[PDB]
């Protein structure tokens, strides 16, 4: 009886790394190299791979795991109990492979006109624009163009994609597709847990948001800004208004005490793209962990290709499966916004390795949070003036309160900003996938949700047709959201314990961790679980109790809040957007 799951076991787990390896490359090669001919090869490994689902799941189910004594072959077994896509009938299931193809490849072919001009692509052309102009016209016709071209492309497809993402996950046993992701964290209580999280950060982001709605009043001039209502979408320095870094410029909270320029500097410094992630690879062997393999460095795609090739610039982390070949697919740009997103994709490749060795069913993170936020973590080191100043990006900025404060709202216009964003992507989705959004109102209740919960509003109102969701990568690509939410808040868990196991005294976010061996331990033990335990035993490998807190954030952003309240009490601010129904009036 044991026997018989065991041995069911080991023939899946030696299956299934030929097969998903098989799988990945293909995926890669479209990924890499968008052609009719990469697609169609592609949607027939998606066949090949259901049909291995199929069979080994049929098997898995046959298994009463109720009777199976050992934790580890029972927890497997149920996992392949799901077998995901492959649960549909098999005219469906082609349907639907498809509908995700034409889904990700609209949204990465997807190019915004000039009228007898030029056509920009999202990455690098428009999200350039986001970030650096300062002209509301300019923002808006990048911002609309983009929701134009990519979002309306994608409504077509949306309604299909829900019906048959839920019909899969009841035929896995879930009441929908939301219920299906949400259970991948293993917690009953997570829509509770997640809310408690999100109310605790409301004070740093209600203050964050009334300073910045200042600043852009000033900018932008008192009839396109309303002090007391939502924010226009189109004003933070990103396409999504998801982190506002890039308007530094407008809101820096001490002027005279200004930062270098580190595009300049790392342009000037000679840096390139695998220069930034070498620098990535050599923090994480400073803690002791796992270099990337010769391997990584022939095969990964960290520029964007000259060759004519078209390519899903999103970046991205692979694994292929077979405990050697682990790469990077991104269309970096040397700025320090995409060191930091290097840093994040280096940690899902450090997790690859870390449980490469585990059965391919127990291969995941603890949670999905744990497998964003492990490179997150040591970016907040490598972030750190000092650290930045080492790598001669910034100038000497120790030693001066201004300086400080200046680093924490750097910091905070992206990590305070992020946490309403993360919240309601998958609100919205959820709410879809449960049938209480119908196409007839999604546009409507996802800008309901962004003036809920991040208090802004949209530039131009919109109008039937539109699909704003659909401009944002992960809903087309069908790439859960609230794993990001996560792993905001339990990367700032992280690096207060693996500060302290480093022995760093004073405040949270003047510590940097290179180098540190006993940081490196922990987060060693933790990976080397992958999903084999409950993720509170990663957790209190980690930081020494099991529990999800916001307490580290709110401690690392603690003199920011109280400068925030001091200088928006100064000014009168009326915090949050009581004329909630505020839009632009031109
Ligand atoms: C329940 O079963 C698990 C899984 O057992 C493993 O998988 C099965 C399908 C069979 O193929 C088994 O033969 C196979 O061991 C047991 O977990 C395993 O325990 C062993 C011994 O404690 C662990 O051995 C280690 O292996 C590494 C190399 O990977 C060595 O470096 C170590 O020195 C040590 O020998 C093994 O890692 C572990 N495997 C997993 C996936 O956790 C488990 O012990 C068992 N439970 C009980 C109560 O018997
Ligand atoms: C353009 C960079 C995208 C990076 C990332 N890309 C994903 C691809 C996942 C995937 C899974 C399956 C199939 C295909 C792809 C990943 O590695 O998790 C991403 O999506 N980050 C989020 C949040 C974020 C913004 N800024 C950051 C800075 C640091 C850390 C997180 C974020 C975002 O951009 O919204
Ligand atoms: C892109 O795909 C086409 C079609 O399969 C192939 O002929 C070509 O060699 C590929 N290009 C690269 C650079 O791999
Ligand atoms: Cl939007
Ligand atoms: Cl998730
Ligand atoms: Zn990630």
């Amino acid at each position: 009886d044991e026997a018989e799951a065991s041995k069911f076991v080991e023939e899946y787990d030696r299956t299934s790394q030929v097969v998903w390896n098989e799988y990945a490359g293909a995926n890669w090669n479209y990924n890499t190299n968008i052609t009719t001919e990469t697609s169609k090869i592609l949607l027939q490994k998606n066949m090949q791979i259901a049909q291995h689902t199929l069979k080994y799941g049929t098997q898995a189910r046959k298994f009463d795991v109720n009777q199976l004594q050992n934790t580890t072959i029972k927890r497997i077994i149920k996992k392949v109990q799901d077998l995901e896509r492959a649960a549909l009938p098999a005219q469906e299931l082609e349907e639907y492979n498809k509908i995700l193809l034409d889904m990700e490849t609209t949204y990465s072919v997807a190019t915004v006109c000039h009228p007898q001009g030029s056509c920009l692509q999202l990455e690098p052309d428009l999200t350039n624009v986001m970030a650096t102009s300062r002209k509301y016209e300019d923002l808006l016709w990048a911002w609309e163009g983009w929701r134009d071209k990519a979002g309306r492309a994608i409504l077509q497809f949306y309604p299909k994609y829900v019906e048959l993402i839920n019909q899969a996950a009841r035929l896995n046993g879930y009441v929908d597709a939301g219920d299906s992701w949400r259970s991948m964290y293993e917690t009953p209580s997570l829509e509770q847990d997640l809310e408690r999280l999100f109310q605790e950060l409301q004070p740093l982001y209600l203050n964050l948001h009334a300073y910045v709605r200042r600043a852009l009043h000033r900018h932008y001039g008192a009839q396109h800004i309303n002090l007391e209502g939502p924010i226009p979408a189109h004003l933070l320095g990103n396409m999504w208004a998801q982190t506002w870094s890039n308007i530094y410029d407008l809101v820096v909270p001490f002027p005279s005490a200004p930062s270098m320029d580190t595009t300049e500097a790392m342009l000037k410094q000679g840096w390139t793209p695998r220069r930034m992630f070498k620098e990535a690879d050599d923090f994480f062997t400073s803690l002791g962990l796992l270099p990337v393999p010769p391997e990584f460095w022939q095969k990964s795609m960290l520029e964007k290709p000259t060759d004519g090739r078209e390519v899903v610039c999103h970046a991205s982390a692979w694994d292929f499966y077979n405990g050697k070949d682990f790469r990077i697919k991104q269309c970096t740009t040397v700025n320090l916004e995409d060191l930091v997103v290097a840093h994040h994709e280096m940690g899902h490749i450090q997790y690859f390795m870390q449980y490469k060795d585990l059965p391919v069913a127990l291969r995941e993170g603890a949670n999905p949070g744990f497998h964003e936020a492990i490179g997150d973590v040591l970016a907040l080191s490598v972030s750190t003036p000092k650290h930045l100043h080492s790598l001669n990006l910034l100038s000497s900025e120790g030693g001066s309160d201004e300086h400080d404060i200046n680093f924490l709202m750097k910091m905070a216009l992206d990590k305070i900003a992020f946490i309403p964003f993360s919240y309601l992507v998958d609100q919205w989705r959820w709410r879809v996938f449960d049938g209480s959004i119908t196409k007839e109102n999604y546009n409507q209740e996802w800008w309901s949700l962004r003036l809920k919960y991040q208090g802004l509003c949209p530039p131009v109102p919109r109008t039937q047709g539109d699909f704003d969701p659909g401009a944002k990568f992960h809903i087309p690509s069908s790439v859960p959201y609230i794993r990001y939410f996560v792993s905001f808040i339990i990367q700032f868990q992280f690096h207060e314990a693996l500060c302290q196991a480093a022995g760093h005294t004073g405040p949270l976010h003047k510590c940097d961790i290179y180098q540190s061996k006993e940081a490196g331990q922990r987060l060693a033990t933790a990976m080397k679980l992958g999903f084999s335990r409950p993720w509170p035993e990663a957790m209190q490998l980690i930081t020494g109790q099991p529990q999800m807190s916001a307490s580290a954030m709110l401690s690392y952003f603690k003199p920011l809040l109280d400068w925030l309240r001091t200088e928006n009490e100064l000014h009168g601010e009326k915090l949050g957007w009581p004329q909630y129904n505020w839009t632009p009036n031109s």
